[PDB]
């Protein structure tokens, strides 16, 4: 984000590597939660559109979600642009030229140029509105596709069932629970969230059913 | 269900009341376990139509369910009658008038006419053919509600917080799980199965919100 010199200027310092780490631990483990939106928010305080695009290019290899941002972003960059019609007059001498959609996201401003817009007085608050629209995004993002909670862990109506299974399994291992919490979770959970179909046949089996024999019997559903 | 006399007459007896005292029984045991459908059918074997509605009589107490094997058996009686249309003409002498849907119900036909159907050569099986619109009904009923269980102890949006309590840890109380389970079931259960008013002020509480501060935050909500 933004820091004094002892100088006076506000200079550039990138965001921490440990923030970094973190909110890269947070995409991993929070899949597409809701929960993402308020840590993203938290962890980029203070950042610029430069700052911001270094986040989003630690978790680009989510590449459905990214082409999500990207239209979001271009479609509010082309709001503003609508708001903000573009002025070819002279610039006074203690006015300063308002970013486009394009600057807003990091794509036509340089680093200084957010740095003016963000410190002016009052604030052209670049960093924040930028932020604003990835935060649009990821409201889309996450409404689109549903969290990964062990509860929500739901067997598609076309999914394999030991593609299910595995992921229901991965879940569980990566969570803080009882065993007996856990114990039910294979037990019973399983089961109650197969599909329609698969649900129906795994309740017609025996009393002692082996998972194996759950994947036998449910294997092309 | 029906009997031959030494005269050579089929005539109607009525279900033994150990038929319909086990019938009884297996409805209030097996609340509305797949295994009621089972049961039913063998306990059901040569039944009129009249036993049929006999039976349903002895177990009519509940409500949700009746009305649901009512519509199942008002969609598959007017179903019938599209496939059987009534035919106005004269019968010949060695014919037999089709049944209606309401026939085949026992709703418009005397036992004397579902003997006369069943016992013909070749039958109506104007009682097995009740029969499966009875089944129909039973496994939309299982499929629809599962047994008495904590998963499915919803708050009502009306519902005191209280009673919803109440009627929560009454139901935990009652089954046979493991600690571990039932601690997740007070612990996270509760909140996740409260109504969406409650829920949202249950969840914006601190991280150590005692059951008594739960019920004083969502007291009329």
């Amino acid at each position: 984000p933004i820091v004094q010199n002892l100088q006076g200027q506000m200079v550039h310092q990138a965001i921490s590597p440990r923030t970094l780490n973190a909110w890269v631990k947070v995409v991993e483990e929070k899949a597409f939660s809701p929960e993402v939106i308020p840590m993203f928010s938290a962890l980029s305080e203070g950042a610029t559109p430069q700052d911001l695009n270094t986040m989003l290019n630690t978790v680009g290899g989510h590449q459905a979600a990214m082409q999500m941002l990207k239209e979001t972003i271009n479609e509010e960059a082309a709001e503003w642009d609508r708001l903000h019609p573009v002025h070819a007059g002279p610039i006074a001498p203690g006015q300063m030229r308002e970013p486009r959609g394009s600057d807003i996201a990091g794509t036509t401003s340089t680093l200084q140029e957010q740095i003016g817009w963000m410190t002016h007085n009052p604030p052209i608050p670049v960093g924040e509105i930028y932020k604003r629209w990835i935060i649009l995004g990821l409201n889309k993002i996450v409404r689109m596709y549903s969290p990964t909670s062990i509860l929500d862990i739901r067997q598609g109506p076309k999914e394999p069932f030991r593609d299910y299974v595995d992921r229901f399994y991965k879940t569980l291992r990566a969570e803080q629970a009882s065993q007996e919490v856990k114990n039910w979770m294979t037990e019973t959970l399983l089961v109650q969230n197969a599909n329609p179909d698969c649900k129906t046949i795994l309740k017609a089996l025996g009393p002692g059913a082996t998972l194996e024999e759950m994947m036998t019997a449910c294997q092309g559903v």
